[PDB]
């Protein structure tokens, strides 16, 4: 019935105070009222960085902040009990939970082992540079967990490679040798073969790894009650195994288990290839759309708004698109920083929230604002104007057939006819440059429209044929709504 709306409920620089799960539980009610129906939460298990780990330095995925490992019992975000209680409170408020799943690598090993390896080139991992015996951090036993839930132990042959030799003290990519040992395929062919990223790289061709990740996945579903998954770093993970894994869990549990992968590349054709090679078993974040928004926001009005959707999953395959404006990899001070200019974000959010295409995601730092410091640089991410109102507008009014007018280089818009449970009409209009107006068809005859954002104060009426001329301020967005 209701439009689905997800939120990335974290960012990179959340404080290390063990409070995020408590904050989920305390805000679930308010978030549901706004219109959020699902939260993507950060990796909930213990990382190599201890409580400082954002979660991607994954060490023990069976330790949800329950065991004394890597310097604390809790994770960055709280304890295991707080996690389960937050998920339960989300469910009572009609909010689903997508858990972040980090399968590419493991870090923070309990011990090192001598491994016979081939050094490979950083920029082409198929170029071999010489054999070397190394000491690799690849023994994972989780002694603080004492075999609760699982006695599985990771050793060298579960991994394809590392980037650190502890004996010779050399940083280089060392590919493990052995019968059947190779970089996995298919993965991104960037850098020749992009299987290797960081820490100890999982060998997705090893039978014991393939089974262990399935075992953990069923345990995690039954332990936590999560409703689906956000898959980390999928361009570095054997595509066929990712499909194998989610296919298995959907079959074993009978649950829908909505899944979205992070394939972070701005050429949509690499994302299309991933979706083809995984048989459409998961959505992907619309990374190319973020870069369209970034470019438009830095263009001073000169961006061709007719093309704001071009080369995106939102356009090419919208039922596999999780749309977004910003995330923890693009926010300020991160390696892949490309932060959308603040002035444009109300437009970008109105675009992903009020268009019929795709499954929109709101960024925590955009919804709440965020202040932080790193490397001596102080960052102030200001809450996006109208962000709560736009989420409400999606919840209550953006329904029914859509008529699109991406037909001018500044002024674009679209209309939504409404449906039976939501019998209101809407016309969205925005401009990245000077203001203007556009004739658009809503299909609602002789009806009164007002700007639910309160920027334009006049009334707009359709004629007897459902057509009206809607106005918009420069560098702005208006959301015209004719309630029933
Ligand atoms: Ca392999
Ligand atoms: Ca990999
Ligand atoms: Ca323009
Ligand atoms: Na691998």
């Amino acid at each position: 019935a209701q439009n689905g709306t997800m939120m990335q409920y974290f960012h990179w620089y959340v404080p290390n105070d063990g409070a995020l799960w408590t904050q989920v539980e305390n805000n679930a009610s308010a978030l549901s009222d706004n219109g959020f129906t699902a939260l993507w939460l950060p990796p909930a298990y213990k990382g190599a960085g201890g409580s400082n780990d954002v979660g991607y330095g994954v060490y023990d995925m069976y330790d949800l902040g329950e065991f004394d490992q890597q310097g604390s019992v809790r994770t960055k975000y709280g304890t295991k009990d707080q996690y389960l209680s937050a998920i339960n409170t989300a469910h009572k408020n009609n909010i689903q939970i997508y858990g972040d799943v980090v399968f590419n690598h493991r870090g923070g090993a309990d011990g090192k082992s001598w491994v016979d390896t081939k050094r490979v080139d950083w920029n082409n991992r198929n170029i071999e540079l010489g054999d070397k015996w190394i000491e690799a951090w690849v023994e994972f036993d989780f002694p603080g967990r004492n075999d609760k839930y699982s006695n599985f132990h990771w050793t060298w042959y579960h991994f394809d490679g590392v980037d650190w030799d502890d004996a010779g003290e050399e940083k280089a990519i060392f590919k493990f040798k052995g019968e059947g040992k190779a970089w996995d395929w298919e993965v991104s062919s960037e850098k020749g073969n992009y299987d290797y990223l960081m820490y100890a790289d999982l060998d997705m061709d090893h039978p014991e790894v393939k089974q262990e990740l399935k075992d953990w996945g069923e345990w995690y579903i039954n332990m936590t009650g999560v409703d689906g998954f956000r898959m980390d770093a999928v361009k570095h993970i054997k595509y066929q195994y990712l499909q194998e894994w989610i296919d298995h869990l959907r079959w074993k549990t009978g649950k829908e288990l909505f899944t979205v992968g992070e394939y972070w590349n701005y050429d949509v054709n690499q994302l299309h290839n991933f979706i083809t090679k995984t048989s459409g078993s998961m959505s992907l974040f619309d990374a190319p759309l973020h870069m369209n928004f970034y470019n438009a926001s830095k263009s001073g009005g000169s961006y061709d708004m007719r093309q704001i959707m071009d080369g995106t999953l939102m356009k090419d395959n919208s039922v596999k698109a999780v749309t977004l404006v910003e995330n923890h990899d693009t926010q300020p001070l991160q390696a892949l920083e490309s932060t959308v200019d603040w002035w444009f974000k109300p437009l970008a959010y109105a675009f992903i929230l009020l268009r019929e295409e795709g499954y929109p995601s709101v960024f925590y730092a955009d919804y709440y604002g965020a202040q932080y410091s790193d490397k001596g640089h102080d960052i102030n991410m200001v809450k996006v104007p109208y962000i709560e109102e736009l989420v409400t507008l999606r919840k209550d009014y953006a329904y029914g057939k859509q008529h699109s007018y991406l037909d001018h280089w500044d002024v674009i818009g679209w209309t939504r006819e409404g449906d039976a449970k939501h019998p209101h009409s809407m016309a969205v209009i925005m401009s990245d440059g000077p203001g203007g107006s556009k004739w658009m068809y809503t299909g609602k005859p002789s009806a009164r429209y007002v700007d639910k954002l309160g920027i334009r104060t006049e009334e707009v009426w359709t004629d007897a044929n459902g057509w009206a001329e809607f106005p918009v301020n420069g560098g702005s967005v208006s959301v015209w709504v004719s309630v029933e």
